């Protein structure tokens, strides 16, 4: 129960990291004029 709460807190940090990095990648790629 409590262990799962702490684990999910760690997992959420990981998910947010991934989402932010993906957003940055997409943004940078979208900057290149066509
Ligand atoms: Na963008």
């Amino acid at each position: 129960l409590l262990g799962d709460f702490f684990r999910k807190s760690k997992e959420k940090i990981g998910k947010e990291f991934k989402r932010i990095v993906q957003r940055i990648k997409d943004f940078l790629r979208n900057l290149v004029p066509r």
